[PDB]
């Protein structure tokens, strides 16, 4: 397998179709060993994640909660075993209030809710890199979930914004990370239909930004020279866990796009 | 003059070696008429305000109260005379708190900080645009003020993880002001020893910091094909009043580098 | 006037509809005199440009022709008098056999009408600003039309090749530029409507690499913040111009985008 | 291994220290079967290639050689046998004469050899996808060497251009390739210690230019978040083989860089 023998950390389930569901599966699938974090519905994503290839711990994480932070390494070193580090962490968090996204006008989202998002979606990949470092072994690799944010798009809105400073960050934790060997990069996946993106599309946010948002999946297919399944997370997955190998061993800081191509093309 | 009859406004003078200060002087020489805006130190703003070319009216405006922003319209179409509306805006706004910035390490900066230096840094840039776009004519311009954040730097830390924000923003604050015939883009320059600058090479946030800035400030005129004078801020200034003007008037949602063309040479 | 006083060549002029015949008639009207090059048909471009705002002087200038660029500068100081300088030149030279471009197939133009269009679209740059440097001012100005090619597009297939050679050549003509305190910067227009891009659309390469153009153009305008409008170079021109001036002064080996904002958005 | 069961042909080997002497054995060591194409010197590259872990079949192909070229599928499907199809192709090919490197200033290149340089360099990724996809598995990769091209360098001159045109190039190669179900990326590497660049940092294309390589080499490892050898091709090898492996599926017209990091870092 191409994970076998890694000890790796996965958030970010919160159902059978979220992105980080497909990566822990398809890292199990490579012989990974994992240790899940969950957030709030602890007893929900147990339930879940009961279906993964082998059983694997899971820890409760708020990434805006200190003390869950503070307390993190330790609760991994217990989960694994003391004298045992991690040698990879895939961060698949993100969240913006519903003012920051959709038929809401841009400008009417209010500073408490980017903030919230901001810190959900960007600042928690350095939170998080600042807890595991300290428990993660040399040639070890962090990930993260990326939207290229580089244009400006309907609805998504301050999501974008985040994302924005989302890839920001992730070049500094690389300067932090290559202190202790360990690498840090963000797929930027094409869109997925997972729950909440689905409900999005159904018009959970607002018709218009539904229409919007279906339209930007459609072209995107389009563009993809390979073209774009949006209900296939798994090329994704493959993407992610070949950043957590040791096959794309001199990238770092940067931003792998498993998007079918549609960013390198304009029509 | 390259600003003849146009009415602009102009944030953050703070000292007279303010990058804002040579934008209002240029921009006044070029037969702008301008109302200022200033936060906290309305007094010595006035009396630096004074030695400007023309005088101008200078009107309170904490990017963070949410009252000064509710009334600034109202408070400039006073100033102005009903029946006239700005032709042009000039953010020049920026803060981090130095926990965020410098020897302190990347990790250890709170996100209070951050979120603190974030909103006034690049949030502010929509709040400013919705506050002011009503009264706005069509072919106006808003510009703000931005540090190349595309590749992470020492010291600076959160400010660029800011300044990647702020470009994200400038890009939907585009789309929102297209509706009004207004232009958004930001002025990317090179490093500029205004008062905080200089403190911070002095080492005002730490050596290592100091020395890093300082390293910063001697590749970029290396690199320049032009070079750059860290001293002078009136190339910077020109630039700002150039999209100001009439004679950009197909570039929204954009980036214009006046930083010596440093970021186009790799060595 | 914006260009009081300068001396600025401008090539490329072929029809009234040419991007240059806009360039320089907005340059006239802002005070410029003007040198003009030609290639091939001198009697047709003598008598459009006929129709300037004022007279101006022709001189023939195949790019591909080594004995044209040998005499170009001595022609140039002859036409402008001995002891004057240039402070301005602008390239809007183009051009893709037709193998390279439309519907015939990508891996179907040999490569010697590749080079021919390479030749012509970017070696050229260099070619003449190897040529007129020797006769330009400290302040002056060196500007080419690009067309984005960041991402691949149907039909411009290898003329967006060229340009993607254009952008590098012209980083590295700022760093000569630069020993002569002159800029060297390209303007990325949108679509414009030219005699050749008219017969284009209407199908001289064939009828699926015109609607595909077709289609590239409505969604440029659709995607531009401020609209664009295909059927007027002049906000183009202006744009050109603003680099011709002193309003720009600390950017060099850079692009200007005058595309609307299309570039800057994804949809 | 990694590429177990793959059929593969690498282009590029000339000594036991080119970059694709090292793809060629890590991608033995994982499993792959490989085809190998030679320039000019056969009896040397035989020589050098009978020290890779397996044997493998050499064919000869010079790039600018249309009937090398023509018969280029018909002996590859000779040498693996009717019926058996190409996964992966890598194009480890460039070449630019010396009057377009170096010392030799940049606009002293005459375009003959320029053209030389871009042909070899830039057209031939798309000469060669152009006569291989006919014989290639849907799943299949094409990777070709590519050397950030986004900012000028010094000494690098012309070559650099012919990066900027092959990274164009590779975009519309990944619409052709994608009709195959086949993907086509690039490998920008950090600067690997090759025979060529040896002489060429021992001053073979002037001293100056020799000092400028080795200012930029220093720079790299630098800036390298990980750090960067580059003595050391296999991390770049590594790289391409994660490519055309199974790995990164949705990924096509697209670069990745192995380059420890520097390109995402100021200083
Ligand atoms: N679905 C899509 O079209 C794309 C998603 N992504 C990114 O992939 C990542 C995973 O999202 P999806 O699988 O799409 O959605 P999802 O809803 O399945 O996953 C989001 C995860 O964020 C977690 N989260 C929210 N607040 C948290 C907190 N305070 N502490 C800890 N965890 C928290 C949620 O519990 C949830 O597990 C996100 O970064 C998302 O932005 C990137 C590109 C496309
Ligand atoms: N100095 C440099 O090397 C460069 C500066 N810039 C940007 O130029 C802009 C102007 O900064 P400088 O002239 O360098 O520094 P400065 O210190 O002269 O100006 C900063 C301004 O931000 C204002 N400000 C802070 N908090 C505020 C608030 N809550 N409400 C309203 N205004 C507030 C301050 O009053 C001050 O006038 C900033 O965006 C800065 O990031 C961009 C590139 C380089
Ligand atoms: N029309 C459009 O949609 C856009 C055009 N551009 C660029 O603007 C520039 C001007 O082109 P347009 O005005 O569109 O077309 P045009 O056909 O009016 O101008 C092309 C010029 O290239 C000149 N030329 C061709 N071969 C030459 C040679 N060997 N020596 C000297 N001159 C030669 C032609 O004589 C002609 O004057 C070109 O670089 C074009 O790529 C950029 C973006 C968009
Ligand atoms: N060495 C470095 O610092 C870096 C090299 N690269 C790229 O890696 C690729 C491989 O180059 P290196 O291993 O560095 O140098 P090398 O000299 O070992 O390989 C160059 C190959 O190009 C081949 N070639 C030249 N003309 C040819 C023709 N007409 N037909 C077929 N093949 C021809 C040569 O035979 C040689 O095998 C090139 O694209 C190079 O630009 C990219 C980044 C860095």
């Amino acid at each position: 397998g191409l994970l076998d023998g890694k000890r790796i950390l996965v958030s970010g389930i919160i159902t059978d179709s979220s992105i980080a569901f497909h990566i822990a599966r398809v890292a199990q699938e490579q012989g990974a060993q994992l240790v899940l974090t969950g957030f709030d519905r602890l007893r929900l994503i147990q339930r879940i994640t009961d279906r993964l290839p082998a059983k694997a711990p899971l820890l409760e994480l708020d990434v805006q909660n200190e003390e869950h932070l503070a307390s993190l390494a330790g609760r991994v070193t217990e989960a694994i075993g003391a004298g045992n580090k991690l040698d990879g962490v895939v961060h698949a968090i993100g969240f913006m209030p519903q003012t920051g996204m959709g038929i809401n006008p841009f400008f009417d989202a209010p500073y408490a809710d980017v903030s919230k998002g901001i810190h959900i979606s960007a600042y928690s990949y350095a939170s998080m890199a600042k807890a595991l470092l300290p428990i993660m072994n040399p040639g070890g690799s962090i990930v993260g979930m990326d939207f290229d944010p580089s244009r400006a798009m309907p609805a998504y809105n301050w999501m974008t914004v985040a994302k924005s400073a989302l890839e920001s960050v992730n070049r500094f934790v690389a300067r932090e990370a290559g202190k202790y060997g360990v690498r840090s990069n963000l797929v930027a996946a094409g869109p997925i239909r997972t729950l909440a993106m689905s409900a999005i599309v159904g018009g959970a946010l607002g018709e218009e930004a539904g229409a919007q948002i279906q339209l930007l999946e459609e072209g995107w297919d389009q563009r993809a020279p390979i073209g774009w399944n949006m209900k296939d997370a798994t090329p994704v997955a493959k993407t992610v866990c070949a950043l957590l190998s040791d096959w794309l061993p001199a990238t770092t800081g940067d931003i792998i796009y498993a998007d079918g191509g549609a960013h390198t093309q304009l029509l």
